């Protein structure tokens, strides 16, 4: 069932992508072509072109993305050729470093080679490239992160136990047991240390973060072939920052020491002050990152050009499917047009998709 | 068929009322007065214990309510026995002066006659018993309130037209074709002029909103019966008013003017002046009311109290069915438990439901 399956979401996939593309009489051709591949290996393999835009269609299918205004400007950058951990290592180190882009953020994405019978050829741990490991007696770290950084001293890796330690990459090619680590180069990871225009006091809080969220334990499916391994990235979102990863009680919590140094008392909630203080971080760090000349986008003008997406899709004949409960900013949400209506949360292929985490 | 559902409805919830109460061993008798009342007369009616506990019972399952702690303290006014105009008029007058309280509003709810064979005994028009009219050539007062407004003016009345202009209680008779107005005495409507802390400035934006947010236009279903006529009320939450009524760019909109205030700029979106003209603005609110001596409550207490009521609900073994799009503040989201957490959002009757506005 699987080689029908596969066949199926091949046929939907061709036609729709190269209607797009402008290309619909190529579809007969090539989809013969990949009927034989089919029976022949048991799959098919995707031209540079074909992966390219389904990559970009994944991502205008991304109900939960707000920033789905650029899906056809995405860089996509195919890695399928990749054999060994050095060449799996040295991708991920371009990726960081093509996405970085001196601050000018690239919204890119590496094509890994897919699942074959249903098993993987790579398989990366991390949840994100670049992310800040996680411990606990008291809280040190992300929270977030506490279960892959058990994983990663399970293997012999051993953070020096800040805050924000950066995680090694970690993963597994086929054929191995055990997935292997390697440690990021200081010089390759943009950070951005938080700091107040107004406020100067707010750097004895010591905060910071990284420069790119790239993601990188999903699924990209494109036509019946599950691209496992497959790291996608854009840029943050202000409230990402300071309203979730910072302030976010099972996260870093800062809202207290941050409502502590704004001079406001934490006595009362009728004082709002736990709102106050959530203001106050996000403009604190849009002014980071901006300062800093690293890309970042806050939360209206997020709403305003996926607006201009919503308006779009309808100009080009495409039915429009999102997420409310993860479109709206956790910061003010009723002050975007996306409070005020409504949004169908379909799965529609290509997209990208959850899996089950390695380690835990 | 309606013979029949309204049985069913009735067994249901004859049942599972008795049981709460302790009243198990009544529920025989009681359904088969039921079955007899429904053959002879083609309908039944609700005992004052009944009916009241229906009313509550109605409260602890609407999914919306964030408010919903308190849901057995509701003070059920039992009125099925109005029989005219002027009684109607006083009960409706009575409710708002029970309610109010001087300040420390009662949660309360005034139980009006049933429909009958599908057609409404009494019929109210008002969305809620205090609310403001709105008008149109530039925005004078709540545009969610223009539809009604005119509706009134087509009725004789007719507002000085400034932005809080109170609209007359409006209703229909059975066997009225037309329903009849009545002026709100202003000696009955508490007000509460908004004003800010430590910024004395804020008094020029001359804002105020009314105290008793009674909600008139919705029927509560309790086992087969319909009471399209059963005003409510609870009390305030500060967000309702200061980022809902106040704040959006389709009611009042004063987030331009409350940031001019303020003393912010407007300019640029990163600087987040929607967001601290918001959390000023709610503070003034919560504030405004509290020194009135008019009960209110903030979205962080609501919310802690919310919590109480989900483990209540827990503790008693009782699912728990909730709005999640409805439940979070407009105001920081993902600062209250609500926001991580998911919610059934299933209909159980006893409930609330909207009902097809007479106007428009
Ligand atoms: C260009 C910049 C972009 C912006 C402003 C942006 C922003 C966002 C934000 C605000 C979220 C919510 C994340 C969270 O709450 O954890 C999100 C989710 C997501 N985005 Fe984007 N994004 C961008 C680029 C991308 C790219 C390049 C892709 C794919 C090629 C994409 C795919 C997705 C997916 C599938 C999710 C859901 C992630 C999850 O559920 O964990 N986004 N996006
Ligand atoms: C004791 C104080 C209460 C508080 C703090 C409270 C609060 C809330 C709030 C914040 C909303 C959202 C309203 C909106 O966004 O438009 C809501 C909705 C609602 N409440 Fe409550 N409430 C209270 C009392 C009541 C009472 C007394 C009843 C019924 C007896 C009740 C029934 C409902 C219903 C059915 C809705 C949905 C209204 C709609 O969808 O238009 N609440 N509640
Ligand atoms: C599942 C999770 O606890 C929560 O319900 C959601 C809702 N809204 C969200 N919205 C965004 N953008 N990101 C999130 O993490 C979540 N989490
Ligand atoms: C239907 C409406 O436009 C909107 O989607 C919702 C969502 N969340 C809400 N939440 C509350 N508490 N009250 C509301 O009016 C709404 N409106
Ligand atoms: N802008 C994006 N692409 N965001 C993807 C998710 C990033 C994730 N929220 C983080 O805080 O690291
Ligand atoms: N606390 C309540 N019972 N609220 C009911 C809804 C009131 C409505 N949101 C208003 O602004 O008038």
């Amino acid at each position: 069932s699987h080689a029908a399956i596969l066949w199926n979401e091949a046929k939907a996939f061709i036609a729709e992508c190269y209607a797009e593309l402008g290309k619909a009489e190529e579809v007969a051709d090539r989809l013969d072509s990949i009927k034989s591949e089919i029976d022949l290996t048991g799959s098919y393999v995707h031209t540079k072109e074909e992966l390219e835009h389904g990559a970009k269609m994944a991502w205008r299918n991304s109900n939960r993305c707000i920033g789905r205004l650029f899906w056809n400007s995405l860089n996509v950058i195919d890695r399928r050729d990749v054999r060994t951990k050095e060449d799996v290592r040295d991708a991920l180190f371009h990726h960081i470093e093509t996405a970085t882009n001196n601050g000018k953020i690239r919204p890119s994405i590496t094509i890994f080679p897919p699942e074959e019978k249903g098993e993987k050829q790579v398989e990366i741990w991390n949840h994100q490239l670049i992310r800040y490991a996680g411990y606990e007696g008291e809280a040190i770290g992300d929270p977030a992160s506490c279960s892959l950084t058990a994983a990663c001293e399970q293997l012999g890796w051993r953070g020096e136990r800040t805050d924000f330690d950066l995680l090694p990459l970690i993963f597994r090619m086929k054929g191995d047991e055990q997935p292997v680590w390697y440690e990021l180069p200081r010089s390759l990871v943009i950070e951005v240390p938080i700091t107040h225009p107004d406020i100067e006091a707010f750097s004895d809080l010591e905060l910071k973060w990284y420069g790119v969220p790239i993601i990188s334990d999903m699924k990209l499916e494109v036509g019946g072939i599950h691209y496992n391994a497959a790291p996608f990235n854009g840029w943050y979102m202000g409230t990402e920052i300071g309203a979730r990863n910072l302030a976010d009680e099972k996260r870093y919590d800062k809202l207290k020491k941050v409502a502590s140094v704004i001079g406001i008392s934490t006595n009362y909630n009728t004082d709002l002050w736990k709102d106050q203080a959530l203001v106050e971080l996000n403009k604190a760090v849009l002014y980071s990152y901006k300062k800093q000349g690293v890309s970042i986008v806050d939360h209206h003008t997020a709403a305003s050009q996926f607006k201009r997406f919503e308006e779009q899709e309808e100009e080009a004949g495409r039915k429009l499917t999102g997420d409310w409960t993860w479109l709206i900013p956790p910061i003010s949400g009723s002050a975007t047009h996306i409070f005020h209506r409504s949004y169908d949360n379909s799965i529609v292929k290509p997209n990208y998709f959850y899996q089950d985490k390695p380690y835990e």
